[PDB]
């Protein structure tokens, strides 16, 4: 199956003026390369765009060190499923930090996707409104899901409200995790 | 301008959080635009109120001084967030957190209004993160239409944010 050329260039429009962090892989491998990354993305990881693209995006964790959560990617991947999990990642520099990754299929059939969308949120970061920022970056980025066409417009404020209460509900898990 | 209000009308009629647009050049500060989240939550038809002053979604006094925090913040072109007691088309009634947003003109003197309204009292014990979801789905709508630099978008989104979740709380912390 195959997603039209200039539905790809929409959502190339959407990633450059985008206001958080987006990535798209592209699932017709295995390896499933980085195929976008826009810059709010560069900025938060220290890389630039060229040093990038066709990586996994597992270049962002070192060792094995996200066990769970990387099973829970692989399962929401293979069944083309939306999942919300956090991860410890590293900048390029090695400096460490916990990336709230928002993950939605795009194209392709509905167990078949033909991209995945990443989104991610650091959980550094702001102060003691960690849940807002997170619910603030939920509603954002459903607003440029809703652009792209992977949720449906009806549903935009369904996927927002439940989007914005997962991501609230992981960051009460991550700050009662130490 | 005219370029820029069909783009507003763009982002109107594609955006998925309830949002009106009010000439501030006539007297009665009349709606222009109404989008369809917006009649949804409300339940008025465009015909109904296109023309009138948004004030329609109240009912006798309960939002005396927001009312005249709003007044305040439309003369002086400023933002806002505040909680109004507004009913639906069938009278029944419903807490409403709206934002405000100038939109065009001169900084102090904007040639549109534009709000967004979000319904309190939906989302259960997640209210807090409902506003902030919004709140970051309206910075992007705002961000689109051009009144929020798109370099700023980020953190004007954390800000809005954090404002709604304050509102949310002392909206629950009262009876
Ligand atoms: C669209 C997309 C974005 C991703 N973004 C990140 C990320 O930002 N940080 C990270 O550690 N892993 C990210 N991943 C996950 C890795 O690419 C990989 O799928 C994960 O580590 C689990 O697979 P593995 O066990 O084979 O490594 C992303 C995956 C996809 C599909
Ligand atoms: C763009 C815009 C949206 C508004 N939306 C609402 C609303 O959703 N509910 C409400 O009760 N008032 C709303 N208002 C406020 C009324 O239009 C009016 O400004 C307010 O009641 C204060 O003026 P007044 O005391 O003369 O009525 C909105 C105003 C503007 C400019």
């Amino acid at each position: 199956a195959h997603m039209d050329q200039k539905q790809f260039e929409k959502i190339r429009a959407v990633f450059d003026r985008s206001g958080v962090a987006l990535t798209l892989v592209d699932m017709s491998l295995p390896e499933q390369p980085l195929v976008l990354a826009n810059p709010p993305f560069l900025r938060m990881t220290g890389y630039t765009e060229g040093q990038i693209l066709g990586f996994n995006c597992r270049f962002l964790q070192r060792g094995d060190e996200n066990a769970q959560a990387r099973a829970d990617i692989r399962d929401a991947l293979k069944l083309g499923r939306e999942l919300q999990v956090v991860l410890r990642n590293y900048r390029a520099n090695d400096e460490p930090f916990d990336n709230l990754l928002f993950l939605h299929p795009v194209g392709g059939r509905p167990d078949a996707p033909d991209y995945f969308l990443g989104s991610q949120f650091e959980l550094g970061r702001s102060g003691n409104s960690e849940e807002a920022a997170a619910a603030g970056h939920a509603g954002a980025l459903t607003g440029e899901l809703a652009r792209i066409g992977t949720v449906a417009a009806r549903l935009e404020m369904d996927s927002r409200r439940h989007l914005a209460q997962a991501a609230a509900a992981l960051v009460r898990a991550w700050e009662r995790r130490g």
